[PDB]
């Protein structure tokens, strides 16, 4: 990453998601996400903002 090399997921990670965050995907087509804030990552759980069935 620009401002962080990338995580191994927290069980925290999930409490919030800042702006701030950046992206990342690995050679085998996964796509993830990590705080820098907070040095959280999630390759599963969707953003801070997601629709509202979502409900995040």
């Amino acid at each position: 990453g620009s401002d962080l090399p990338p995580p191994s997921p927290p069980a925290a990670a999930t409490i919030v998601l800042p702006p701030n965050w950046k992206t990342a995907r690995d050679p085998e087509g996964k796509i993830y996400y990590y705080h820098v804030i907070t040095r959280q990552t999630q390759w599963d759980p969707p953003t801070w903002e997601s629709p509202g069935d979502d409900a995040s």
